[PDB]
């Protein structure tokens, strides 16, 4: 008969011995974040559909409106009728609410601060003195069971632990002057440090963000979309599950941070600022990277956004996990034809950066990002379709043969439905909701 | 569960029954608010507001190593964590419910918020809305209501009967530390105007404001089974910043629709009758709406637009027969406030709207026993037969926001059930 399936058992069969998986030589530096595609000058400028030269964001606004404008839901891709094509992207802008200029990538700015003293809920909650008085469990062990449970609570599906490698950490981050207000943000961009000294809290000077020595650990959060949404990529109802995926991304983040402050020790979010986020899961053991880049995970795939929190809390880390990705990436490349830019390469993996926006001196498949943000202001949307084709974003792989787990080869061989098909709460689904429970057992060893 | 909620579907029409004596309730009269209310006592003796008097229990108890009243705890590690876990799940929220309208988190209009300013070059708030047939714009907005969070929609028209007379707010330009000593009371008033606004005198909503949109926001079990211990806090805490978060996307999704919303939280109006004329559940004797998923163990929280929706019928699924013969909350309430006579249409304090027909329970009653348990006690929910130690909670079952995979495929929904 059909064996049931066991998330735990998966991950406990695939799990490595310790150590970063990730394989690096003598040419590794911090990447500074000024070179991902979204902000680096040489890419940051798209055309729009008339031939204009704008910031890709505002060229893929004009293709929205054209969309909308013509009753389709993404390139040559018509809707129902323009109210459906209006629904789309109505859903899509409304997911981006709890997020700052696509990512929080600012660090302590808005909803990214480094500490809790300004916040409201601090402050309501002063009286009872959670941030300042010191900490009464020092055990790791427990710890990481209370914070493990915490993020479940702040809405992670998926939830590891790693010791922070320096190496993931941006050199210096995009952000703005601390004087200047929302509507000037964009303008104002800088460029800051973040160096690691020997003080006792986090910290932003007027030159610096300092991280202190004693921050040990990173918290990965797994945070699922919505497998029906993904699957019309590169149409609007892909792009709305991303965004509302950023804005769970933040919620996250500051309940988790606040959490941790309550217990008596620091933390910093990050949602898409601060450091690689692939590369701090791979470390969790959420999951693997991919030849698209993702970290591939057994329950979601690539399906799934990412966030983390820095802290010195003392944890136990989770072991990395091997479940076979980097070989079937080796012969699959679906995601490489179907990519719309060919961004992805088909080769093998190198340590050498195809351009500037790839960190070279790690070990991977490196993937040409400028074509990647071309499709973006082409398509008015975030694409996805790597994600929407690769077969571990369905959720049909796992099969077990009477001895132990296995991926079903077989695998690697219209957006009205999904309005008027199956949802549920924050678009999880209840046939695969099981996957993610979670006891103490599975929270630390 | 799609097939018990037709199965009780009532004929159209409000099931809360009225006399001619009713009138709107200022918002002040809440046992929170109120001046009768406000103060208490704490463990020394001392007379502060009842918040207050409770932060010097959860300190007490923390450094006894308890985890409620008279409950140990494992040690103090374990007591402190369940105070960090209450104090972070309300980081989303203002002064416990965001009752401010139009403040913080809670703002009637969008054009000033950082997602509406970043979205508008595509002019979505400003596009006349292209979908006015109720049928799909019903489906959309209950499809966009689960994505932000609720496990349960429902629709009713709006009534006014369960709109407050007067809010409780602060000054526009009064900055949060400042806010808990200089709360105003400020009428709500109907008007033939464009759009939500507000006056210097005035919360002024629009007399083309039909609907509301009520939304259940489910606890977890096992944390609420503690009650009235700190894990118990821990749920409702989260789910009031699920509460927020719902509302702000929920008002973005209809703006960029086209049309106007007003969020709430626990503002505005009275979530337990809306809720129960959008069909969510129906009136129990303990006061709450009981929902036949999650009985009364889920939190309320609704907006109100111009968007034209159909409907949805109230059910009657037996709870009023049921509670009638039950009266196990009014056995179980440590502070007596839950009665166990029958329904009437009179207040038995300032804490209730007299003029419909309720069990009418003594709310001040209930707020005293929270600064003496340290909490928000819930031992009416926790030992409701349709709901269904702090160690094992820890150690045991979870998953996302708390919610329970044996029980998720309950909430599941395709249009045929949306409208
Ligand atoms: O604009 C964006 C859209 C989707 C994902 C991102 F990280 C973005 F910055
Ligand atoms: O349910 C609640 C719990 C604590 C405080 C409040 F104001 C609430 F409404
Ligand atoms: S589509 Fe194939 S090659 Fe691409 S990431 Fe998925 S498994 Fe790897
Ligand atoms: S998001 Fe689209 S364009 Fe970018 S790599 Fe994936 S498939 Fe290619
Ligand atoms: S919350 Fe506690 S004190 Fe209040 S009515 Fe319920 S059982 Fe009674
Ligand atoms: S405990 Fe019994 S009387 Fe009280 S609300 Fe529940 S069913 Fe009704």
């Amino acid at each position: 008969a059909e064996k049931e399936k066991n998330a735990a058992e998966i991950r406990q069969q695939f799990a490595m011995t310790a150590g970063s998986p990730i394989i690096v030589n003598d040419k590794l530096e911090r990447y500074a974040e000024v070179r991902t595609a979204f902000t680096h000058p040489t890419s940051f400028f798209k055309p729009n559909y008339k031939g204009e030269v704008k910031p890709w964001f505002l060229s893929a606004y004009d293709e929205k409106v054209r969309q909308i404008e013509n009753g389709e839901n993404g390139p040559k891709m018509k809707a129902k009728n323009v109210g459906e094509a209006r629904a789309g992207r109505a859903l899509e802008a409304a997911g981006w609410t709890l997020d700052i200029n696509y990512g929080n990538i600012y660090p302590n700015r808005f909803f990214m601060l480094w500490s809790g003293e300004t916040m409201t809920n601090t402050q309501l909650w002063a009286p009872v003195g959670l941030d300042r008085r010191p900490p009464d469990t020092t055990d790791p062990v427990e710890l990481t069971n209370y914070v493990k449970f915490a993020a479940r609570m702040a809405g992670a599906d998926l939830v590891g632990v790693a010791r922070l490698n320096r190496n993931w950490v941006y050199s210096e981050a995009v952000t703005i002057p601390a004087d200047v207000p929302y509507e000037q943000s964009l303008h104002k961009e800088i460029e800051k440090p973040i160096v690691f000294k020997d003080v006792p809290l986090p910290i932003e000077t007027d030159d610096e963000l300092i991280i202190p020595n004693t921050c040990e650990n990173v918290i990965v959060a797994g945070i699922a979309m919505n497998r029906e949404m993904m699957q019309t990529a590169p149409n609007s109802m892909a792009c709305a599950t991303t965004a509302f995926c950023y804005s769970r991304m933040c919620m996250f983040d500051m309940w988790l941070c606040q959490f941790i402050r309550y217990m008596g020790y620091y933390a910093i979010p990050s949602c898409n600022g601060v450091g690689q986020s692939v590369a701090f899961a791979v470390e969790a053991g959420l999951g693997q990277a991919s030849r698209m880049g993702a970290c591939i995970t057994p329950e979601f795939g690539p399906n799934v956004r990412l966030t983390k929190v820095f802290t010195n809390m003392p944890l136990v880390p989770d072991k990395p996990i091997d479940f076979g990705v980097t070989e079937f990436c080796e012969t699959c490349k679906k995601c490489a034809r179907e990519c719309p830019s060919k961004a992805i390469t088909e080769g093998p993996r190198t340590f050498e950066g195809r351009s500037i926006h790839n960190q070279s001196g790690k070990l991977q498949w490196q993937n040409d990002y400028n074509k990647c943000l071309g499709y973006w202001p082409e398509s008015g949307g975030y694409c996805g379709v790597c994600v929407a084709v690769c077969p571990f974003t369905k959720g049909n792989i796992w099969i077990h043969d009477g001895v132990e787990w296995l991926i079903d080869n077989t695998r690697f061989l219209n957006i009205t439905e999904v309005w008027d098909g199956k949802i549920n709460t924050y678009g999880l689904d209840a046939d695969h909701f099981r996957d993610t429970v979670s006891f103490r057992k599975d929270r630390v060893k």
